[PDB]
């Protein structure tokens, strides 16, 4: 039972506006709303969305397979070997934001100071001591974006495998022989950065030129989520305040998986008629370019919705009823919807480019999706004693050898729990890079942008005061 | 009563190292040690120091004053008005941290996001709706380093004064017009911004060519405090550890201060023999040029310590007794003391140059002096009751607009009690940009390094777990 | 008559290699190696090649033709108008080497310092006067490529007239509202920087992911001059040194170009047996990526042959017999063939990524071809009389404004001999900056590569010594 | 005699402006103004100056030893060696122009295409095949301005010998060990080009905060060319047009230089009232910082000509009696003036920084003067023979060995009649970068600015038209 499948239970379940049975919805922690930093939702004049992972919501692991599987023929049309034609994606591998070294070609999971949580040699663990040769400190700068890639979006999940596949395969393959930064066989050396650009080449070669889209669009039962709330949400934001649509797709694709995720024989609820998805925007816009969209942007242009093409030139005129928008700015959907960042609530799920950037270049109030949250709670519950438990050994150890390796000994069966690569937030009691970036830049975060339904559309967002050390 | 009086006071104190005194005296917040990051002190192979405003602490507001006084003349030399010579420094104005806007001229205080919590022009405090003709978000980006500086180190507290006095005469003086980023004078137009330079200009000049350093120097008990027990301290370390100096300083005045800092008829303890400066530290290395010197650094260099020159050419040789290193990075350091980064712990005042840098890049321990914590630990706890009283009055809120007009009264109130830009680290229940750096990137901090000898050497400093809300 | 005409003409003549015939063939100038600097040909020990305009010269105008339908075609598909549909290239308009002004929308021809020689809008000339108002100087800064793009290979003939068509379009077409700077129809700006790029787009798209190759390579001899005398002057080149081809076209397309080009029923001459074109070089090299190439270049990679695709990896092995690179560097080709730069004469048609960067970066020996040569030398011979006479008239007026209209006048006669661009080498008395990078950096220069068959082998090519004033 | 012996001597000479007598006194080549490009004097709107080695030519060799001493003392007071001490300036080694190799600390005089013409390592001049070793082609690429730096102006003769003398010091001491790239000294590595980085500062430090300009303005007549009739030329310019003054120096060095370059008992001519240097001018502008200058250049300040000092603010109104600019741009000569580029006449000596970029930037017409020319041209006379000679040898071998080595041995005997370093504009047949740069970028050149006085002020400077080869 994958996180989708959470997510597709919730979604089949229609919607009981009856107010006492609202609070006892967000009883349970898969349809709850958390809470970072306070916010009050009666100042929020403008709700915007992302589309692909967070409105959009590809089945797991179905859509991860599909993109391992034309991920792999791609880099064998281009001359890799016929043997990864045997691979097969394993969702029980990956971890989402892990980082590639593309110097010694491991996957590392790190904490937000750059810390080795977890170090991964195709499918070889490294553990401590033997890390400490290539990672003398233990610790990698997580800023030199030259050498580290950090795989931080479910679109990265089948590239994360394949990376971990393709390294595990040139090692044990004896026609390669292993040097410290790549493979060579005779005359030709390829190191683990090539290597890398390869894999990353193919994979925007398949979203881009490749069949992806075709074969997603030709099945979106079996590879999107679809949710007959998803309108009722919309509609009753659209009661209070602006509703817009600011993602990185194009129109054609946008206008397939949108019109999917209202194709219902109702509209808002059952019983009303059925409207177009663009009748639920106040604003469309396509081709954003996130995070350059919360900077400079890019030329303002307006699609034709005929022929979804762009028409020619830069369009200066008026927001109008019908018109859909491609490129431009945050600045854009400031001006054009009378807003300024503290007004709008932005909800997406890529961490760096829908919610740091939009934090921080903009003061955009922001809501973070992580669909893995759902899978992700249902573990952390049910295996809670194996973490109250540790909890408590380091508090015995605080007040000794004996000590340490069963801290080592149940962090290894908490993270087992997850994956093989561990909880997204945390290895045993550390926390994972992701996990502070979460809290640092997300607002609000779930499981679901479509927790929001569960609460009344004054309510006040609580978290509590942040006290220094001396302060206590 | 300032805050180096506060430390003036402790410094006089003898120490007694009796065990169960040395625990009763990091009773008092004044003599703690404060932890954002658990830190096994028995772990510490290497400790090293910054020299000014760590080891030398100038003495407030005499220090202050001079670099004042100085920078105004050395305005008024190059042409600025002669009404700059009846400004007097006032340390009841600046706070430090502050950022300077160079395009409307404006002091602001910002939390970590760039939220304003306080805007001054000149001396006039503009209130919240004012502020929105030129923050509509009430925000700046605070990593547009082109348009925004941030006064982050006590070397900047005149300056920051300076700056508001300078804005408040040309706004009030009758031969200026006043624009929207600058003052207009017939057929000159000064610019904040120019302004601004001038003044940052000027500062720099005072330090390095001016006479700031020999007016510090010909009265050493005016403006630096003295502490015994450093000696102590510094010799305990040497027990355990390696002790290394890195300071951005050039020789001869590291020289100047380091002698009178150890300028007793003792060595560590009084009744042993007196000991040179130099001989306290297995590394010396100024120059350092930090924060560069985390990254590529400099080229290593060698003092000639007779003539105080360096010697020409790249020091290519071994670590030997008596030699002073210029330049070079922080890899210098690591591999002339055998060290790993978190086998080191870096002991500095500034946050983005000795404390965030050396976390990030290097993965070194850190411990952050915060000299004015001494004065802000006492007007925490003789006015907690505006704080608890402020405390209370969000809950009542949370569970209308006549309280709102209370929370900003107490605000207020308590913000005074601080100075006239307010606490270091809030405003109100809201805390700085510099309040989350401390924590985020000092592992420890305290109002002196000299609290680190009232704690055994193999303590375990101890902070709390962090849990996200979905894990609580 | 084209000036692929008088090339196919040149080539279906059999070589005559009697020695007296050879020395009065290279008597027309038709024939003859022009000289900017002395080269001694025994001192030439690597003979490298450019392909395309080089080697495999287009049909003119039918190459152009296609390439201007194609591009108009794509322009069309993306959403400009379907009038541009009712264009057909028209050869007599655009002359090589211009200028496009991507601010005003203006075709520019200049000489060596920037000064305006023609400037026209649309097919509009604009005259002295009425130039001041765009260009007060009547100059431009050619190194302000962020403004200028200089038109300098055979391939933006097309693009060339296509824009001076659209210009002219949207310049007369009542739907759209001309501005200094561009056009606007309603809602819609189309800047003429905007309106280039998309003209730059569309020509390589075709180029590379459209049909233009399919199409060349379906008809060559159509498309492509042939030339019996290219299989023996390259093996004559092999007897006394080494011969290369180094090109940034793919290895399908070199293949399809350079077997047709080999395509007769003998070898070098009639009676031999045929030999794969691959046979007459040492040293193949594709994906070449000037003039990035005499710098950095790329990573060395091996062509597989048999698939058309890169092999995976950097080659790290020797030169060997049968093998193709792909990428790396000048210096490759230095290091495989034992050479230095001055051993290298390096044939090609780009003035800029062929001549000039060679030259200047790497010091070899450079000789341009100049296709349009073999007319301009006709038009120059026939009508000399308008050139000696406007050479008579310059110093009648050194020894008056009833002169000045009449040098005008010839200037603009000899200039509608060549095209209504004028000639590629000068505009009247004044050359342009195309023939003053000829005479820099082209140590040689011919019509066709050919006529180095007609020089023995041990030629020193003669230029006289320059002399400054003051050494006369 | 020095070649400010020869324009101290044409100085001393009152002018008589019998128009006869004008006309045989540009008979010598001493007193006449050589042409690269023609130009009209009667379209020349405005005549602009450079000051120093322009206006202001230093006296040879006596300047140069000044500023040779006390740059020695620079570098001894800093730590290089006393031997130092004991260097005198030879001013028949240093040539003007040659590039110096911070990698192998060779200096290089290289023909416009970075071809070597003379190497030397400190005084050992290296001959060809020994070049190879460091130089496989015999050819540096110029634009590499991290490794090659040229000294283009007088003011650089002294480091010229510098750096050769030092070079030689340490190749020759035996205290030190010479490697390829620098000299060790036990554990001190010094390599070339921190050494030539040095000499670089100690020259700045020298004019900019060292005593060079008070010991020049404490003896002019020792140091400076004085001239009565630089008054006469730049009256009658006036009379005709706008004159100009647009120097990188500061208000008070200029207004010393140049009131003693007025300081005559008279006006323009004998017996007319003496009047201040300002009012030859329209506009006076200093701390140009060009080449920037002909760019961005900086912001437009107003020097206070009672204190010398800068007021503060940007300058914002017009041109108006009396007022002296500092910085700006070239834009501002033009929009206070009146004036086009091409209107313009800008008199320099900076080959880079006064001519080739204000011709290439701006399109400004260009006079440069070169000092040495005076000398240059006796030695081209004197010793004709030599040269006439070598052009015939070229010319017999033409048309072997033996020739060969009489080639070099007439080129050796040419170039030491000029120096060490041989002729500013050639070695033997070849001529320099500098050459090449005074032919491409002077439009008029001559040994002082002075040698316009002796043409009539709507003379046709004439050029022969350049013809391409394939046009003869
Ligand atoms: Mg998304
Ligand atoms: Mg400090
Ligand atoms: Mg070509
Ligand atoms: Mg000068």
């Amino acid at each position: 039972t994958s996180w989708s499948d959470r997510l597709q239970n919730a979604a089949d379940m229609p919607a009981n506006m009856d107010k006492h049975a609202l609070k006892k919805y967000r009883r349970e922690a898969y349809h709850r709303v958390f809470v970072n930093r306070s916010l009050a939702m009666e100042k929020i004049k403008c709700f915007g969305f992302d589309m692909d992972y967070t409105l959009a919501v590809y089945k797991s692991p179905e859509y991860e397979s599909l993109g391992f599987e034309l991920t792999v023929e791609r880099l064998v049309s281009i001359g890799y070997p016929q043997e990864l034609l045997s691979f097969a994606y394993d969702s029980t591998f990956p971890t989402r934001g892990l980082v590639f070294d593309t110097l010694y070609g491991n996957l590392l999971k790190v904490d937000a100071y750059g810390n080795l949580l977890v170090c991964a040699h195709g499918f070889n663990f490294i553990r401590g001591p033997e890390t400490r040769e290539q990672y003398p400190n233990k610790f990698i700068q997580r800023d030199d974006t030259e050498r580290f890639y950090i795989l931080n979006t479910l679109f990265n999940l089948p590239e994360t495998y394949l990376l971990a596949c393709l390294v595990d395969f040139f090692t044990n393959c004896p026609r390669y022989t292993s040097c410290e930064t790549g493979f060579k066989d005779g005359d030709l050396f390829m190191s683990y950065r090539s290597m890398f650009q390869d894999v990353r080449d193919a994979v925007d070669w398949v979203h881009y030129k490749g069949s992806l889209k075709e074969k997603t669009v030709e099945n979106l039962e079996k590879y999107v989520v679809k949710d007959g709330k998803l309108p009722l949400l919309l509609s009753r934001m659209k009661e209070v305040g602006k509703v817009f649509l600011a993602t990185n797709s194009d129109y054609k694709y946008t206008d397939k998986i949108m019109t999917y995720l209202f194709d219902f024989p109702h509209g808002p609820k059952p019983g009303s008629s059925h409207r177009p998805w663009q009748s639920y925007f106040d604003l469309i816009l396509v081709d954003a370019r996130k995070p350059l969209f919360f900077g400079e942007g890019t030329v303002l242009r307006q699609v034709d919705t005929k022929t979804g093409k762009l028409k020619i030139g830069t369009y200066t005129g008026p927001l109008q009823h019908g018109i859909v928008y491609s490129g431009g700015s945050s600045d854009t959907i400031c001006d054009l919807l009378g807003a300024k960042g503290k007004d709008i609530l932005y909800i997406g799920d890529h961490i760096f480019g829908d919610i740091l950037k939009s934090k921080k270049r903009q003061g955009w109030r922001t809501f973070l999706v992580i669909p893995e949250l759902a899978q992700e709670l249902h573990v952390w519950t049910d295996k809670s004693s194996l973490f109250e438990e540790l909890q408590s050994l380091d508090i015995f150890l605080a007040e000794i050898s004996s000590i340490q390796r069963r801290i080592k000994k149940v962090t290894h069966d908490m993270d087992m729990c997850y994956g093989m690569m561990g909880s997204l937030f945390r290895s045993g009691s550390r926390q994972t890079l992701f996990a502070s970036q979460v809290m640092r830049y997300a607002d609000l975060y779930a499981a679901s942008f479509i927790n929001l339904l569960y609460y009344p559309f004054s309510y006040l967002f609580r978290a509590a005061h942040v006290l220094m050390p001396h302060e206590s």
